Parts: C-alpha cells; sequence; structure tokens
C-alpha cells in the first residue's frame, strides 16, 4: 500500500523495547525531530472514539498544530474551535466527509475547511489522519472555501533552480494563509538553496529516507518521521536509497511577516 | 512513615556544607531539576506562620505555579487571587480544611479548590504542603467543584503498553483543566514510550530513586527532588534500587492546545 | 561599480554546487549570519514583477523586518500596511520615487516613508533595494515626513572613543524611532567598545571583508553578507584585506527601552 | 538458547536499513560503545573458514585485543603470535579444543591457552567465539597454564559493598595478568561504587539491558553491545527490565601499575 | 579530462579570497578533513623540481604518510628511506618509472614499490601524484614486489552486504601490509555498515560529492577533498548529485593488530 | 583528630546511596578529580592485610603513581619493584618502619625511600597512608638517601607573589627528582599566578574546602578530594569556609624537561 | 624601545589582581595560547642567577622546548644535555657569547649552537632570552655550524601568494632540522593559506596585535603572548591596530615526517 512505511516504520517502536530511554526524537530551540516511539496517543477532545497525538503546537512557538489521528470503527471527528481552519490528509485507510453530497476520502485524499465551516469526518473501519489547524488570519474582505482533492490530481509545479517535484494541495490564492506542499526527491537529489526564511514548517516523511539538516544538526530520517522547522532555521535535505522520497509539508504564506 | 524521605532526603543540604557553590539543581530551556539545597523559603503573603518556596512559576513558560508550604503551629492559608484555582497535597503533618462540614487532612490527603471557591486551611501543629495554582480556563458553562480525598482511595488505573501503576486524584471530567497523577514503578521498571507531548509537567518524587531523562540530559534522582517539564521536552524515567518509586505529577488537560 | 561585490560576492552560491547541504549561514538565539546561498526569493505581494527575500522578521524577536527586493524591467512597489514606516536603499540599479516631485533614485540613494505616507516606486529596467519596515511607535504628537538623499551627501559625524567613519541617513530628531547608520573601516581598524546595548541591529556589509564577533562566536564575512543582532548580544568588528569596509546598519533610537 | 539475544539483538542492523548513516556507536578518548550495525567482519588470518570482527585493539590505548569469531562448517583456529596468551569463550554453537586429551566446548565453556601453548580449535558446524589476546607480561619465573571451564561450574564470589553476582573464569594466582568476570545484576540493581581505577575493560553484555555510564555519558544498552573502558574512566551500570543482566568482562590484574 | 574536478575543486581556494580565516578543514582527535585552501606545498627533499604537500603523517597517530607531489617540467622523484615501501597514483599528467623495466604512467596508473626497491619517477612536462609511504612490516620471510597497473584494468570485487563497486589495486596476499581500494557509489547509494574497525584510512575523493560521517560529525564533501580516519572512528558515506562518487582509499591489512 | 575530614569527608559515599550513578569524579585529558565514592580498594600485592586504591598511574600520562593504603590489624608494607623510589605520608593511624634504630610514624609523619632502599612498614591497629612511587631518574652519580619527618617540624619557605604558606617534606637538592609540598590557604586567599608549567601534580586536600580551577573547568572541593594535574593544564585554587585549606602536593623537579 | 611591549604587555598580570582565577591562557589537545599571567618562573638548573620559565616541552607532544630565561646580576648559562641543539634570541637587554672570539648579543641578536658544541653566555645586568632546545636528529654525516646574528641583517624572502614580510635566521641547508622565521604583517593583512601541515610551531608575538585562529578557536592576541602549534592544527593570523604585527616562529624542516 502507498505510504505503508509511514504507518509501519522500518525501525519501529517495538524494535527498541530492550533499549531503556533510547529515542531519536529531539526538541531544540528552532526545530524538532519527532519520531514514532515518542508519539503520545490519548483521546482526542470533542472527537468520538479517537486517539490522537499532538506532534506540534504553538507551545513550540508555531502558529499551528499538527497531530496524528487514529480513527477506528464507528468514530467521528468533532468541530475545531471557533475561527480555526483545519486540513486533513488521509495517510492510511478511509474516512467519509460531509457537511453537498458525502465525499469518501481514501489514502492520499485531503480536505481543507474554512474557519467555522461546519463539517464532520466519519469513519467505519480504520483511518490514520494527519491534520493541521490554525487560527485563521482574516485579511480584509478575503475568505476561503471548501477544498477537497487528491495529491495525484495536483499538477507538477515549476521549481526554478531545483530538481524535486512540487505539488501544492490548496490554492495559491491570497485568501489561504498556508499551503500544503508535496515534495519528491529522486535518490541522490537534494536542495540547492540552504533555505533560511521567516516561514515555518511542519513535515511528515511519507516515502523514503535521507539526511535532513537543521542548523548545525544532521539527522538520518525514515518514512514516518516528523519534523518541526521554526522560522529562520537553516534547513536542507538529501534523498537516499533505492526508492524515492516524498514528504508532506505545511508552509505559511500570503501574509505580511511583520 | 509515608513520604518520610520526601521530607528527609538521603543526600541532604547540610551534607554539602563543605562544597562551595555545589548543587544538583539545573534550570534549562525546556526543563529543570530543582533540588533541596536550592529551595528558597520565604513567608507566604496572606498566610499565617507558613513558610513557602516556589519551584515553578509562569516565568518558566508554564501556565501553573508549584510551591511547598511549611505550615508551623497555629498557621492558616490565604485565599488565592481571583479566578485562580488551587490544589493542595499533604506530604507531612495534619491540616483541617473548611468552607459544608470540615475535613481533617493528613499525609496522602489532598483537596482541589475551584476558582473563586472560598475555603481555609488551618494548621495547629505542623504541615508540609505541595500546592499547585493556576488561572482557570473557563470552557463554556462548565465549572469545577470542591474535591477532597486521599491517594490510597483512588482506584488503580491501567495504562496501555506501560507497566507503572497509576492513580488520578481529580475527576477526568472536561470541567477540570488539569489532573494530578500518582505514578508507581517497581525497581527495574521504566517508561516504554519516550514521551514528547504538548502537555507540561511539574513533578515531585515522594519515594524511591532512579534515572530521569529530559531531552539529552540524564539525572540521578532521589525522593524530594522536583522536576519541571516544559512542553515537548523528551522525557523518560527508570526506577532503581530496593524500594519502589512514587511521584506526584501535574498534567494539563481537556483544553484545545491550539 | 560601487557595492558591486554585494550584488556579486566573491564566494557565491554556484561555487557550492558540489558541497551538498553546505552553508555559512547561522541562526542562534541572540544573533544570525545570513549568507547569499540561503536567500529565499519569493514574489512580494502588492509589488509588480519583483522577487523579494525576507532576512529578518519579528519571528526573530525583532521589532522590524529587513528584506531584499529584486525589481526587474517595468516594475513597481506596493504600500505597506497601516502605521508601518518604510525605508529603502538602492544597492544596485535605478528606480524613480513618486507619490510631491519625483527623484531618480540610484545606487546610494535612500528614501524614508512616514507611516501611511502614500508613495510609490517604479523601475523600468532593473533595481535591487534593501528595505526596512516596522510599526512606528507613536510618541506624543511628533510625526515624520518624507526624506530623500544619498550616502556620500550626508555629513561625516565625529565618533567619540572610536575610529570608524560615521554617517546617519535619517534625522536624529526624536520624531524618528529608528536610524540607519553608515560605517567605514580601513583595513586593520576595529570597534573599541565590545558593545552590549538594548538597541537591536540588522546589517548588510556593503564593501570589504573582515571578522565579526557575536557573543563568543567569530564569523569571517564578505560583501553581500547580512547580520542580525538581537538586544544585549556582544558585538565587535575589524576590517581586513586591501580595501576598506562599509556596512549599512539599522538601529533603534529615541524610545524608552521600558 | 543461552545468550540468544547476544547474537540476535532486539534492535538488529536490518531494522536500521532505512536510516542512512545512523549508528548507536561511539568512540571517545576514554571509552567506546561498539554496537552490531558496526561490526566489521573479515576473514581471520591463519584460520580456516572463519570471519572475525576486532572490537578492541591496542590502537585504542588498551593492551589487549577483543574480537568476535564466526566459525562456520568444518573450520579451525590459527595459532597466535609468539608470547601471546589467548582466551576463548563460546557464545553460540560448539567447537572442540585439542592440543592432554581433547574437550568438546559449548555455550559457556571457555579455554585459556598460555603464551606459546600449542592448541587447535576445530569447529564442524557453527560457533561464535568472543576471544581476548595479550602480550603476556612475564613476571619472574611464574607461568600460567591451560584452563578449560564453564561459567556455571564457577563459584559465586563475595563482592563487599556490591549486590551483583560475580564469578571469575580464570585462577587468581599471580601468574595470570588478567581475568574474565561474569557479572549478574537483577532488575533495579546497580553498582554502588562509581569506579575509577587504572584497570582497563572490555565487555560484552550477554543477557538483559540497562544504562551504562561512562564519564559524563549515559548509554542505553542491550545484549550484544560491547564496551571499551580505558584506564581511569568513571564507570557505572544499572540493570533494567524483566530479565536479569549478565555481562562478560575483561580485567588486567596482578601487575604493578607503575 | 579524467579526475578534473579533483584537480580543480568546484569551491576553489581563490573563491574564498574575501573570507579571512575561513576553512572547511578540520583536525580532530580521531579523524580529519583536509581541504585545498589548506594545502601547504613545499620543495620535496631529494626530488627535482617537485612541490609536495603532506596531508597525513604519523604525527596523527597513523603509521603512514599521504602527500600530493606536484612534478613540473623535467622533474624526478627521490628515493624513500630504508624499509619505507611506497605507492604512487597519477591524478594528473604523466611520468615515467625506470630503475625492473620501464612503464609509462598516465592518469589512473599506479606503482607500488617494495621496501628498498630502487626506482625513479621521471616526468617531462608535469604530473600530479598522491603518494603513500610506510615502514614495511616484515612478516616471517615474505616480501612484496613491484606492482604496476591501471584502476580500470582492475576487476570488480564482491561486496557482500554493500552495493558500491569495489576494485583493489594491489594483491591481497600476506606479504602486503596494506592495499589501496577504489570505491564507486551511484547517487543515492551509501554504506550499509557503519564501520568501527581497527584499520586506519587515508582517502582522496577523485570524483563526485556527498556527505561523510566521522564519529558524531557530518561533512559535506567534494572532489579534491582529503580525509584521515584514525582507528575505530565511526565512518559512513552517501553519494549525492548527478554523477557518481569515486574515492581512493588506503587500508592497512594482513598483520596481527596486537 | 588531625586531618579527620580527610578520612571521613563531609559528603561521603553513603550519602549518595539513593543517587544512582551520581559522582563528583571527572577524568579528562589534562586533569582529574577523583572523589571518595569512586575510590576502588583491593588487596595490595605483597603488602600484608592492606587494601590499596590507586588514584593516579602512568596510564594517565603521568610518570608516577599515587595511592591510598589502608592497613588493618597486624599489617605490613611490601617492597616496590626494582629502581622505584617511594614516599609515604600517614594521614590516619600509626605505622612503624624498619629494615639501624627503627622508628614509629604517626598521623602527619612521612618517609622517603631511595630506589631499591630495603625497608619495612609495620602497623598494628591501623593507618591510612597516601603513597607516591616512581622510576627514579638517575642523574649520573647522584643518589638519594632515607628521609623521616613531620610537616609541622618543617620550616616555612618563602613564596614571592604568593600569600600561601609552604613546607617541603623532601630536600631540594639535585639528586631528588620530586618533592612534596604542603600549602596552606586562609579563607579568601588564592594563587595569584594562573600556572601553566611542565611540572605535573598529584594533590590530596587534607583540610578545608574551596574552588580549584583546571583549564576552563571550576570544581568545588572538600577535604579528602584528590586531583591529577597533567603538564601545562591551567591550574588555580582559592580557599573558603571558616577554616583554612591544606593539601599535600607532588611536584617533579631537578630534571631536564627535554 | 624595540620589543618593549613584549616585556611589558598592555594587559598585565597585576591588572588581573582583582580577578581571582582569571587567565587568558588556553591549553588544548592540538594547541595552546600561553599569556603573561601564567608564566611560572623558577631557578634554571646549571645556570647562575637566572630565572627561567618553560612554556613548551615534549610533554605537549613537541620535540622541542621553548623557555624564557631572565638573566640577572652576573649570571651564566648552563650547558644543554648531550646531543641537544640550542638557539637563543635576545628579546631585551644584553648578554655576551663566548666559545673563537667574543660576541656581544643585544636585543634582536641571536645565536644557534650545534649539538655537543661548547659555548657560554654571560650577563652582567639584565637580559631576557627566548630559547629553543631540541635533541638533534643526525641525518647522514651532515653537521650544523654555529650561527650568530641579528634580524634586520637578514634578507627579505619571497612569500608566494602571501604578503607578510618573511625573514629566516638560519641556513635552509639540509643539515639544520629547524629554523626560526620572523614574519611581519601590516594592520589589515592576513594569511591567505589556512595552513594545515605536519610542521609544528612555537611562536612569540614580539610586536603588534591581532586575531589568531587555531582549530575552531579564535584568540585575540597581543605582544608578549605565546603559542604552541601541534602538527596539523588549522592555523591563521590577522594583524590589527595602528602598529604592525611581528612574530618570531619555530618550524621543523629537512626531515622526512615518517
Ligand atoms: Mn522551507
Ligand atoms: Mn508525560
Ligand atoms: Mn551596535
Ligand atoms: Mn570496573
Ligand atoms: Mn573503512
Ligand atoms: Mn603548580
Ligand atoms: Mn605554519
Amino acid at each position: 500500500p502507498i505510504y505503508w512505511k509511514a504507518t509501519n516504520p522500518t525501525l519501529s517502536p517495538s524494535h527498541l523495547q530492550d533499549l531503556p530511554g533510547f529515542t531519536r526524537s529531539v526538541y531544540k530551540r528552532d526545530h524538532a525531530l519527532i519520531t514514532p516511539e515518542s508519539h503520545v496517543y490519548s483521546p482526542l477532545p470533542d472527537w468520538t472514539n479517537t486517539l490522537g497525538a499532538y506532534l506540534i503546537t504553538p507551545a513550540t512557538g508555531s502558529h499551528f498544530v499538527m497531530y496524528l489521528a487514529k480513527m477506528k470503527e464507528m468514530s467521528s471527528s468533532g468541530l475545531p474551535p471557533q475561527d480555526i481552519e483545519r486540513l486533513i490528509f488521509v495517510v492510511e485507510g478511509a474516512v467519509t466527509l460531509t457537511n453537498s453530497s458525502s465525499k469518501k476520502l481514501t489514502v492520499d485524499s485531503y480536505a481543507y475547511l474554512p474557519p467555522n465551516f461546519h463539517h464532520s469526518l466519519d469513519c467505519v473501519e480504520s483511518a490514520t489522519l494527519v491534520v493541521f489547524e490554525r487560527r485563521y488570519e482574516y485579511l480584509g474582505s478575503h475568505t476561503t472555501e471548501l477544498i477537497v482533492g487528491s495529491t495525484d490530481k495536483q499538477p507538477l509545479l515549476e521549481t526554478p533552480g531545483e530538481v524535486f517535484e512540487l505539488r501544492k494541495l490548496l490554492p495559491m490564492s491570497v485568501a489561504y494563509d498556508f499551503n500544503i506542499h508535496t515534495m519528491d526527491f529522486q535518490p541522490g537529489e537534494f536542495l540547492n538553496v540552504k533555505e533560511v526564511h521567516y516561514n515555518q514548517h511542519g513535515l511528515l516523511l511519507l516515502e523514503g529516507q535521507g539526511i535532513y539538516r537543521l542548523g548545525d544538526n544532521w539527522y538520518p530520517v525514515q518514512a514516518g518521521d516528523v519534523i518541526w522547522m521554526a522560522p529562520f532555521v537553516p534547513q536542507w535535505y538529501a534523498a537516499l536509497g533505492k526508492t524515492r522520497s516524498r514528504y508532506l509539508l505545511y508552509k505559511d504564506v500570503n501574509r505580511n511577516p511583520l
């Protein structure tokens, strides 16, 4: 299945049961490498029969949350707080979306919901969702709207001076205050620019493995690893191995950095 | 006696009189190990014949306060600020609580007082109080209520994939924005998950000894030690020795982290 | 041309194509060294056919933003939000100011813009500007007005206790919350006071090279480099090579550090 | 099977096939943590069909070698240089030792061959051997001699001030310049003395897991891991889990340190 | 030309002429990264019209030297001291080797001279040689002999557990106490085994670029770079970019490590 | 009792019985701080009924050995290997020495023994001696001779630029390659010279407490502590408390540093 | 007064008289910066009324010594051991050299003495000498001769790709296994090559001031400072201020580094 290793990591939590205290996770001043055996699942408030693990919250200094959601048999989502926009990405399984016709989202499907937009995600079997939420930044008479889609149905964008394959999930229109990029590196390929920008990131490695650099820290990574990149931290990546690398990325945009 | 070493640490301050500047205490970006020889006791404003030593305050980035109150003869407590909730746990001594009847609190006894709830703690001989205070986060029309009890009465809670015995002092209801856990470990037992969560902690080791890991730091701990765990700091623990480990722990709950 | 080595640094990005992930940039808690291989250019909103890269933003804990704007053939600028004073400085090219008259702004020609002071920049061929923005701290009734000039036209001010050549593009009258200094160093010359002050800095080395100190970190620098100095961060410089050193410097002034 | 995890580690090399460059191994000035995914097996000189991995050699600053020997079907050992004493301990399999009769060795069986003592190890199927060799420090006329045994047959020794169960495979008389110990720790138990001695070590954890402290470094460990301890390195261990800990240890003795 | 970048590194020393003191070179306790801007060339004693730069000498704790020799018009080699075996490798130009016979050596050509083997390297126009010298370690009554060849004529050896392409320039027989390896990696390929071995290394990256891990340090590397690996330093490499990586590697062999 | 705190230190091993893995001991590149909880006692070879604890040996790079010998009932010294010179100092108890009119030495007594000078130390009750030993560096004809004495019956020497009070147990004459110093410091006094010399030290604090500086490390110290100072390590000491600091110091002298 | 500050540093020990333990001295693994407050002066053996302080000895990993001899009222210089070569530099004062005729060495005068060569220095008043002593390495049948002279009498030398003015005090002739250079930099100039080589230095900053880079370390240096440079340490210098930088330097040459 697609994204299988993102749910079944080559180095899983159980392979460490005889290494007391060991972990690959790190939380530093400007970034964080959050790995599978550190995930903290607990009932998701307001949700019905769902465990979740918060990987990133503004406690870190971000303006967004990023959490994993384990939905099981007959379990439903619950409305997010007032003025909070939400974005979900099916990483495994299938869930149904409803408010104009019930759309069924399987793997690789995603859905954006404008702040205060009444909806419900219901599941009847399994489903592992990767969700992003943020207190929307109203700007002028500008507003967002319901977006539903599939990665593959998104066109390959131009990447001046880069070789990775880029696909954006939400519209690039000024309304949206963040977008979800899908980036792919073939084995050996890497980022030419050593980005240093006020933007901030939260990412999930869906396929492959490689080396990710943050500040003066170099980290080996595998499918399933999660990373938080705080504004202005030097970032870089290289894809390694026989298979390609794909990571889901959150990026804030269309707003004055003041 | 119950919690005797918590009040009489094996390695005491006087023991260090011949080691200028020496301390086991460490205050870092996302945590802190606060030890006895560093406690700063000063009279608690609005209290009677009660010496207090604050160990954690929002100055650290937390949203709660943690302090020890050494109540001597004919001592009494003072009401907390407006909208501030309070919780006291008796480590040593006896103290009566009034408001609906009148409860006598001894070692292992505790009491949660809702925000703006009138009450008074009065000590005849002496009492040692470990208390947490916080600005209550009102969630709709929910409100808390007086809670009284003692650890030895709270049922053992099972936690999946873990081996430590757990007890929760307060109700798990949505109205409470924090709970106090009691965690026990037999010598040799440890946390299977190396937690990284949005939740923040404040902890006190009542009995036992062991190794506490915070981020990339490892600290030997003995009863009486206090720890501050900021959000997302990697945390782990292992119980060592002949006797068991037991620690009181604050944990924020039921509120959207966004 | 003057400042040419800023637009074209000796050690330029392409010279690093065969050093995967290699970078001279550093982002620490109290300072930052942003180099050319890390600039992230994205289309500046409200501007016309122009790429821009933010180098400093409040996310760093500053009260100001500093960015590079690469104006191309037939381009114009956008107005900043409300109460955002703006200063621009031409490091290369030419661009006409407009709105009260119309100045042909070229290399070394800067233009201040009071808050909400409507104005516009337009370029027919090509221009590169280093612009600073920040929410003006309204002091009493005092207010600002348009200012336009050139680096070589400003006076050489005395520098008590120091040897570098000092200039200030903007007035010192308390109406201005920030000032932009010009500093010249002859090979072998260095700052005499290991400054430690509340003021914050953002700087671009316009000409030359030398060693820059920040806290306990020492960085070799060349023209085109950019530095971020947070308050209270120990700073120090020394110019080297056969040619003098010159850097554009932002500095906050005339406002209670309270 | 005895010591099954020592040869089939819970966190094995394969589990790390998707984490490029990752390793739990460390080599520092005064110690080393050598783990499986780092063993370098090469044909052993003078041996027949036997791959070997040197874990420790005098390049480290030690006076002994410690290597692993994978003896496959129909194999035999080779004689060691002149004046080199040898000790072999069987971790997996079986091998016959001939030369005073021939003995069939098995897991837990060990043989010590004095310097220049003709012998031959002949394996028919498989056998894993941990061996130590050293340029014997002759002392006067005393001379060591053939010693063939089995851990279990060895008696437990009194270790004043410690709770671990100790055994020594070789005699304690002056001729021997080193001894091999078998140290057992029950969960929760740990060393009381934070050892700092001139004696150097080489160890292999056969069963269990725990934390090993070396200087200011703390390492989680599991059966299979190997430690190099240089003279005078602060050392400490703690056993953890459900199962007990057992490590093989080399120790130089009976020779004036000056 | 073959190995061009190796002769003219992408990031050449001149490119850094405006960065006083800057360098990619590192010299640590158990390894080193020697780069072009650090090459110290000097008249090589006993040679004629040849500049030499020693990169590694036993002062590092190695048992061999490694240097680049810049032979100019009408130049000739100098004999190595008694018992000093020598191996040369041509990375640029051409030189002749006389005295048994005479071979014309171009790029990729090499010659191993046994200890005390009289010879001579005469170059007409110019050539660049990376040469290795070591005091030969006599074992019993074995002796090495002249070996001359070409990397390409050498056969691809089996690399069990790895995917890279391996070639060995000298015989693997007992007489040789070291061999020089040629290792090729296609982009995205890396070492599966994170080596920790007593063998020490001398390395020159002839083609490609990538990331090298030495202990807990990561280094971006390019053609022309040189690395020193002391015994037991954890090592790892991953090739990145469009073209493959190739590196010359010295390795000590066939001698007992005690 | 004299030097009582040296034998029974304020902070003692048993005070840390609940602090798993904790120690004040440090073993670095240029120095060491060996504290009581790290002392490793084992039967001293040839000695009778005595347990020794080597604190310093050549393995550290020193040219001497320093150890504490604890002699019990009917105990006696043993002879040091050939050509070795021995110095003893009784810190607790009583020992008699013979071989010419025997002698009895009590706390604060001592005796130097020329290389190969036959002698015997006979104790009844018990005594704890701190002893040094080295391979005497013969300076041609020069020879050493037996010595007996007591710190207090030894003259106070000059100490220009230094406020402390000194005493040298051995004669400064050329035939002696080392002496033992006694340095007293009064609360608040400290070494004015921030030493960096070829000499090497072994220092046991007998009285007082304070702060010793070694390189960039600052170590709080208490009577009983022991320090290893390698050549050229920046050293320093300041005394604190109500009492005075007093330590026994080894210093190599009278030999060419070549 | 030529070389005044070298004898009376701008930052003096007495200035640090109220900074307990402070020192600018650094002694690391591969290098060292020794400053004025750390010099340990003690009576030089075999000398007459001369206080000497050893700055660098083979204990550092050097093959030479470098000390300062303070010659007072009627003082003589003791003879070096057998086979030890010796060079002397008069930093200040006056001393007379006699074996073949008398020689009056004054500030800037130097004399090199071959091994086993007989000579004597005699001082009436004061004289500060910086001397280097080394066991001579006999190559073939070459022998060195006695050399005497002054810096400015020495010719300027070609400094390819460099700008500092060079001068050598000894013959580059093969017989000599070391030389002493005089290097001058103007304020602002610096080394282009960030040197990494087998040669080992021992320098004295005679005039000027600037920044010295050793490894990843940056040290502000002043006249009077001393530096030990072990083989292969990355090194670099920059002169600064109004006067010029001038430093004396040791460097081993003409010997195979095997
Ligand atoms: Mn980015
Ligand atoms: Mn927790
Ligand atoms: Mn400033
Ligand atoms: Mn031990
Ligand atoms: Mn290797
Ligand atoms: Mn000293
Ligand atoms: Mn040099």
